[PDB]
């Protein structure tokens, strides 16, 4: 004899080969379950010929007559001897056909968009104060220093004798010129002082007020930056279903009429019926029809699509903009199907389990689920301040030293134009 | 026998279900009172056929006719057999129809807009130190500078040679006068320092202690401001009905001739007389016509709305800038109405207590009153300090620059009088 | 006739009067349910005589013969016409006796020790650095300054000419004496500088290293104090059962074989069976026998005793070391009992509800549950730095200014002892 | 008919129940495998009488006799009928007894001690800025000070009269030499300032830009250190079995001749050969005798223990300094054993899948593997910075005080050579 093996088209499962050569038979197919049946027929000795299921399904009761469809109809009507396909071992299907013992473990977990890290900008040190404030601090430096200049020329006490070494007269002068009064204000703003230090009482009230103003500006820059950096460090992305249960900004997802949304119907867990309450409320928006459109929803919007774990690890690892957040929720298992009471059930159970002990079923999964390089290496770290978030203080340093050369040229010419 | 359950429409009690189809009947309705009624029909055995109430009214007795309107008129004339609805147990209806024991407990409570933190005060920089500390730092600046004056006089090593360029001219000068002693005190307080730098040992111990004092004050101002800006604890101006008795700025409000207005009119408690003396001797500014119009006036104006308790936890839950301040004022309950003398009063009374001890009567409330959830408990980024947050250092800058010109013209006259 | 009213001894319920006068009958008793039956007999016209229940209980099936005991045995055997007592309206008791409609609402909530606020001490500013560090910073000031003194006398470049005004010789001197080198180190430590500023290259390496050392000390004092003050502000006491469900440090409690622990048996809520899992694990330690010993466990240890809400509001308000955290979990109701099918059930239901509309049942609760003054006013606030947590910088300020007077006396004598 | 269920004792699978009493039988035992067995007997109809296994062994085949030991010897000789226990499905037992389908899924995983944060490094003050920034600040201090040298030479207004006491002696001096230009650069960087204070305009723009540069660096060091000390993100040195292949410092470990040791011996994967080449060519330092002895060696030493997966989530849960690093390595499952050919293999296979689809098979795991919980996720107070946290500023202090003496004796020779 030759066993009629019913299977379905899926990836990395039974596929077609990508060549032209239009005379294929039993070389037409290539996938995980073709490599599995190649290694089951090798050690059990049988020969096989693959015949795809006609009505493109896995199997379910249509409830109109209690007749199964898909692959498990061909198994229950003995039109097929095996079923090497992702036919998950479940309760209602166990009572009609007999499965082997699992060759793969799956479960419900979450697709999500891999965290696109926010570039802070190069000028991200300006952030702890609003741009209304950074302008009003600059207009306070041009304001107070033009007030201190007027008061220093108007007050008699600031006019001092610069020579205590020689008790003269008529040499009485100020040190607060227009340029020095700017240098007091800029010097006091940066908390590093200057060499002027007012002498009258009226110019010290301008001084002592500008010093109290300055402490509140620096201590509200340091404290708000220590609030921006401890909010960013305290927060964390979703890494579970519980953190996905609370935040209603992140939109959920499931296949309409599938085995994933069926789990949230029959669930009695208090964290999963809340997820069904989200899916029952926002239905027609969080209940997309298949696995293919559900990936395109995560790729565009803030979608959190719930599907099985073996077709996340395929999708995630050939598309490194996508990730798997959380762990396994359910725990299913793919099993090689047999008709009810078949002799090949006990041989394949021993044959699948022989390939696990010699490590075949991991070397086959790493051949088909691995894929390209996919640069995901991507050592994301945080909170150590680098060039990417404090680097614009290097630019305005360099922009201030280019400008100061242009004034040193402007000073060396202006002196020589006075001399000549 | 199908008994004719009467029903008024409230949310989330009895709503219109909407999917697509024209043909209807007993599937139009969903909510709390429908899940209550189908779980009583499961336990007691009866059948619905909910039919709605006419004249859209719960029940009241006319003042000149002496007749009833709505459900309790439909129950007294046996045009209904149950009244599963928000029909509150009161004295006048209990003498006319027969209620079951309560299935919900409620009272009068207060809506108010949730605290926002968008106008914290224009002097919000002043908050990280208590106003005891802001005075005791200023008295310490006056205290140390008076000690700096006293110590520097009779310390003989603070009497140096102020004439350094020539070797031994017998002149002596103390640069720690009364004016410079405050300027060292202010100058060291503002982390920038004067030009003085005391010189013996006894003014250096005063100098070194006031410097260590100043680090601990500034590094506690910067640290406590860093705590205020990442952990914002927003507190409401009102916390109970006693705090509304004093705040005339926050105005009351209730529905005209409702069950809430009737309670404050008939009360004898000293707070609830003061709450009624406002609401009676003011109208159309404080008394709304419907509670849906009253939810809007909290949302727009500065308004505190006195309404039923269980209507609040529905509206608060799906509008996250509305909160419930305080606790229950009144205490009443919702009862399934029955006609005046019925066998269905007792058998539902047992059936309500069966739903409450098994836990199903609480799980209906948790699914119909809960909504989005809106987790704003996670702190956002600290919302950069603008003229609404720091703000008042621009005032005390201008208040110091105006005061200094008064001293500038003040000490201009004192020298011009001295030169004359 | 005269109604035989069966009741039980509890507080603020039926008690004895505190006088001697040993000939009481029907004046023997004083409580809430005596004030209730005084106001029910007034408006219904009946006369009554109180007879206490003999076997000191409320009522339950003993399961040996299905015979009720306590008060509801005297009701079911018609030895009593009423039961005005805390006889909670529950399901198994409703089917044998008939209750009135509730005069009081109770529920399950939590006793807990009222938060005894931690006094930070007066020296709580020392906290951001360990006492090993504050000693090693003081020994670095006595270390570096005694290194800078040796290097300044040993290096030739620090020996400068103090007269550029007069190009002399032999007047070459240092400004780094032993006292000034201490004043550089103390002056640089406090981030406010001095008037010395080293001139050689060897004394600037000591200077530049002591300045880098100083920045790390101040920036680790400011950042650790901004971590001590944002952990204290972020944390919050338990204010629910969910916050009480997680923390296993806080020990739970319940009455053994009571109506409170029965609620956690039949619970299907995911946050309450976890509380039963704590009570099933640590039983004989969290399952004390009555309400009286359970209060004494909260008063000594970290106990979180679960009892009914009407005997928390009694205990909390006459003992202001105790508080009620969270809200109502269950929702029961105290009802005036009647025998099965009694005519007084419908009259008292109208009579209780008449006293609610004219506000008697709140004025009676505020007479018996109010109690003494009990200074609980206690306006607890936090995070504004006051005298109680930064006040020891006022003491060491004052201790440094007392010491400096004693050196100014020591300087004024030492000069005059040189002069004389 | 009572069928004789065999059983080995493991925790939390089958334990001894202890209350008080001597007389026993089928109530001695509680756990996962007993709650599994009484829920199979409810569904399938059968009865227990659990009897224990002799010789305390699961099952293995003797190498010289060719006989079995324990449960699978008790199943092959029909001295038992079920084997509800942790009896892992393997190839050699499947050829001898018949298993059901799995009820637990597990594999090989890694114990390691949870990260602690008690030795963060003695240079942990250096962390808030990246080592790119710590170099670029130092090059900017060298860069600006070389620009300060160049600009101050050919700027004519930096050439003042250094002889102020006498009016017009034609001497000129630039105080911005090469040595003072770095000292202004270092002095302004350390927030304390030199004695220079540039004087024209072009050295004031260099001065004012380097001052604004310095505020942003210090207020980002203080702010990011304030983020590190309140939000501590502790990360392990190892994250998978690939990271143990390189870390020879962290040593492996597994039970002698267990199911874990057998997997690494027979493997062909390149990581698991390197993990075995260590463990085979080292013994009694890396190979434990029992896994209880291996939990202790993680707890004491620096050790990473390779054991079964479901034994980890029991031990990790009730010892909160033990964690599971990585994921599952192997993949096997626990099966209810049956004799070689039985009608109870199929009917339990359906019954296990009935428990798994209803959700009861997961709720048994959540009640027997979960323990205390230990919420250390809430941040404690920041644990004051000692010599383990700041630490290395005491080294770079002493490294700068030793280097300065070398320059002090260095420039002592250079002047003594010049004077000669
Ligand atoms: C402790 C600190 C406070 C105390 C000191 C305060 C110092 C006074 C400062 C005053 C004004 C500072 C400029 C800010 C203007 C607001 C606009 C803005 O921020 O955005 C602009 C950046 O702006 C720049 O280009 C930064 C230039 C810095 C100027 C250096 C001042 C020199 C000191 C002289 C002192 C006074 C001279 C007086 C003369 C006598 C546009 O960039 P962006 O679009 O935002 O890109 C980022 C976008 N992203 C993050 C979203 C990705
Ligand atoms: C880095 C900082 C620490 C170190 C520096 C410490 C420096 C010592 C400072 C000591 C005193 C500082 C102010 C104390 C105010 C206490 C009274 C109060 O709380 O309310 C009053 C504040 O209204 C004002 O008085 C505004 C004045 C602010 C600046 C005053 C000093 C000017 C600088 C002088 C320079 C030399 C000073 C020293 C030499 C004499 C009333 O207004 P309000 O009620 O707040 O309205 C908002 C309501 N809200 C906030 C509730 C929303
Ligand atoms: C930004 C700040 C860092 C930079 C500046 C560092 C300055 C250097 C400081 C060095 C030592 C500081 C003393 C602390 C010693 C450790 C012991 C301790 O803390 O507890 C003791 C307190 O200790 C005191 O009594 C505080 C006295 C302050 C000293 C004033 C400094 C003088 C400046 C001169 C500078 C050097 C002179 C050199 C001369 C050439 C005992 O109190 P307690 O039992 O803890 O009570 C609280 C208990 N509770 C909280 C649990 C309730
Ligand atoms: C407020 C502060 C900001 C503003 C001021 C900035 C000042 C400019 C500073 C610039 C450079 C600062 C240090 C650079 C360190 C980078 C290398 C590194 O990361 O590791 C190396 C650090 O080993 C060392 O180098 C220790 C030296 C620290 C002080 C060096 C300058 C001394 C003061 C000079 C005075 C003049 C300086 C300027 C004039 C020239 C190797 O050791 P590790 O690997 O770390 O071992 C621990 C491992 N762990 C951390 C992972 C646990
Ligand atoms: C060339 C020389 C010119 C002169 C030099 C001076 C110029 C330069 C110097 C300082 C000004 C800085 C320039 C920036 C512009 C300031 C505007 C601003 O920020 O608004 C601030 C107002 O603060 C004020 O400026 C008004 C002044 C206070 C009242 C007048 C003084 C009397 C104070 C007491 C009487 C005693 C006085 C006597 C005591 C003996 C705050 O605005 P706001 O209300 O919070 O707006 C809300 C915005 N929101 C909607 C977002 C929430
Ligand atoms: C607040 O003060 C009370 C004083 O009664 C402290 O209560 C003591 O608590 C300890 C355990 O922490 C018990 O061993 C003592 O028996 C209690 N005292 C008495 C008199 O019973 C309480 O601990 C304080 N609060 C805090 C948070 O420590
Ligand atoms: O359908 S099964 O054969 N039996 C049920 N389950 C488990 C819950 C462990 C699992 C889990 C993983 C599988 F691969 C198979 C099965
Ligand atoms: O209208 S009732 O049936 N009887 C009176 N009361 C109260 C005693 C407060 C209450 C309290 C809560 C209810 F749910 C019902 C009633
Ligand atoms: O025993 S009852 O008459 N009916 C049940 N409940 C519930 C509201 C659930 C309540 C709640 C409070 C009561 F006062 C009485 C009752
Ligand atoms: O020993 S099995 O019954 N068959 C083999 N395998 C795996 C293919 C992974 C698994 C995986 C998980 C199980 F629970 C059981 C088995
Ligand atoms: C706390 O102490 C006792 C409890 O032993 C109590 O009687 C007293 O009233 C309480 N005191 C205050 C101030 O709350
Ligand atoms: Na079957
Ligand atoms: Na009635």
């Amino acid at each position: 004899r030759s066993l009629i093996v019913t299977t379905i088209l899926e990836e990395p499962y039974v596929l077609f080969k990508k060549s032209d050569k239009p005379l294929y038979g039993n070389d037409r197919f290539e996938g995980y379950c073709i490599d599995l049946l190649r290694e089951l027929s090798t050690i059990l000795g049988f020969t096989y010929e693959i015949r795809l299921v006609e009505d493109g399904k896995y199997g379910a009761q249509d409830d109109v007559n209690g007749q199964w469809n898909g692959m498990v109809r061909e198994l229950i009507d003995h039109k097929a001897d095996l079923a090497v396909a992702p036919l998950a071992i479940t309760y209602v299907r166990e009572k009609v056909i007999d499965f082997s013992k699992p060759f793969m473990t799956l479960g419900i977990s979450i697709l999500y968009r891999k965290p696109n890290g926010t570039n802070p900008g190069v000028f991200s040190f300006l952030n702890p104060l609003s741009p209304d404030i950074w302008m009003y601090v600059l207009l306070a430096c041009l304001g107070v220093s033009c007030v201190l200049f007027v008061i220093a020329r108007f007050s008699p006490y600031e006019w001092y004798n610069p020579h205590p070494c020689n008790p003269d007269s008529d040499v009485v002068e100020n040190n607060f010129t227009l340029l020095n009064s700017f240098w007091f204000g800029v010097g006091a703003l940066m908390q590093q002082g200057s060499e002027l230090m007012p002498k009258a009482l009226s110019t010290r009230i301008v001084g002592g007020i500008w010093w109290f103003f300055t402490l509140i500006i620096i201590s509200s820059y340091t404290a708000n930056l220590a609030a921006f950096l401890t909010v960013e460090r305290m927060e964390s992305p979703i890494d579970s279903a519980d953190d996905l249960a609370k935040q209603t900004k992140i939109e959920y997802g499931a296949v309409e009429d599938g085995a994933t949304m069926t789990f949230f119907k029959k669930s009695k867990i208090s964290t999963y019926d809340k997820m069904w309450a989200f899916m029952s409320s926002r239905r027609q928006s969080v209940l997309v029809k298949s696995n293919e459109e559900g990936i395109q929803r995560v790729l565009t919007s803030d979608y959190a699509f719930l599907m099985e774990s073996t077709t996340i690890e395929f999708v995630t690892q050939r598309n490194c903009n996508l990730t798997q957040i959380g762990g396994l929720i359910d725990s299913k298992g793919y099993g090689v199907g047999t008709p009810m009471g078949s002799p090949y059930r006990d041989k394949i159970t021993i044959a699948i389990l022989q390939l696990q002990e010699e490590g075949k079923l991991h070397m086959m999964k790493e051949k088909w689920w691995r894929g390209n390089g996919c640069p995901e290496e991507e050592s994301k770290e945080a909170s150590a301040l680098g060039v990417q978030n404090i680097g614009g203080i290097f630019i305005v340093l360099a922009a201030g030293l280019v400008l100061s050369v242009f004034v040193a040229v402007g000073e060396f010419l202006y002196k020589s134009k006075k001399n000549a």
